[PDB]
């Protein structure tokens, strides 16, 4: 099971690019597909979304008109079509399934990522960054703009690696993650704890509402050696 | 004029591409399952990707699903790795290397090809140490879990393959007998007894115990 994004490279401004998600392993036309991004300033942004027969579209406020979004599903590919890329399109950009899991949502399968380069409610985390070492316990504070009960997912994102769902509904952990990850929280601030960190461990943490639509992530916590 | 030969390498841009080549002689291609491995200055080695005998079967670590494919053309005993929207930490020698069978162990490797761009755990003491000719050299390895003698230790000079010198803990690879090799379950120790001049490199070991292969971030024994 996984996703394969392709098509990113060096475009100049107002350029075009086609990326392309094949997804294997799984009924692709079963679930609903997004792509997500992340600048050099990073931070997980929601681009786009699209239902699972492919009839009903939504994008973020900065590429309407001028990237589309669509799906083949006799082929498990879901599309970007993306024109007129400006400076600020320069991300990692993320295909990912979003999965009703028990009574949730959450993004819980993603792609490793492809790279587009373009030359010639909100979510508080805290801290922003912090330094540890192995066997430390690990405190992450997410604070919601607004009440959104216990919809609250958490993605861990190693670096250069895609990011991976550790909790979802506030405080389930996802399957394979191991026991000393903990969330807990409801209403406006939450909490990701690591009780003894491990090697694998150092990596960007992000929570992420999943209350109200557009989905919106934290700026995330970047957790370093020393 | 049994070997492997690496090629492709080069730097680029993060979020390019490149195509590495392993080309075989000497001995048949087809019959083995063929393995790519990197090494970065912080993370001594680590096993990439690995494909069946058929080339219908690939495995993957996970920083490269879904970014590296490996296949092969067994009809021009080379083997390939296409690697995709490449990363700063992909920077790494990349060599390619053969698996071999009673134990398991990686008993061929190329001299490796540079690209620069711009779960078992083995733990290996001393990281870097420095001797004389004649000194005894005691190197350390642990395993996060009992292996019991499922594991091995290779020898690698400055551009040159890699090379098997113990198998199954304490087996010698047909390598001088100041070399040895002991223990079983967690703690194993490599021992020179007598460092010889050709003796000075970087040396692995590695479990052969559960996939995927792992190794520790290497012991560089060097000159004073």
């Amino acid at each position: 099971v996984q996703l394969v994004e392709s098509g990113g490279g060096l475009v100049q401004p107002g350029g075009s690019l086609r990326l392309s998600c094949a997804a294997s392993g799984f009924t692709f036309s079963d679930y609903e597909m997004h792509w997500v991004r992340q600048a050099p300033g990073k931070g997980l942004e929601w681009v786009s979304g699209i239902s699972s027969d492919g009839s009903d579209t939504d994008y973020a406020d900065s590429v309407k008109g001028r990237f589309t979004i669509s799906r083949d599903n006799s082929k498990n590919t879901l599309y970007l079509q993306m024109n007129s890329l400006r400076a600020e399109d320069t991300a990692v950009y993320y295909c990912a399934k979003h999965q009703v899991l028990e009574e949730a949502y959450a993004f819980d399968l993603w792609g490793q990522g492809t790279l587009v380069t373009v030359s010639s409610i909100q979510m508080t985390q805290s801290p922003s960054s912090l330094s540890a070492s192995v066997g430390d316990r690990v405190t992450i504070t997410c604070r919601a703009s607004q009440d959104i009960s216990n919809w609250l997912n958490w993605y861990q994102q190693k670096p250069g690696k895609a990011p991976k769902l550790l909790i979802y509904a506030a405080s389930r952990l996802q399957s394979g993650v191991p026991s000393r990850f903990s969330g807990s929280g409801s209403g406006t601030d939450f909490t990701l704890t690591i009780s003894s960190l491990q090697p694998e461990d150092f990596a960007t943490y992000y929570c992420q509402q999943s209350y109200s639509f557009p989905w919106t992530f934290g700026q995330g916590t970047k957790v370093e050696i020393k």
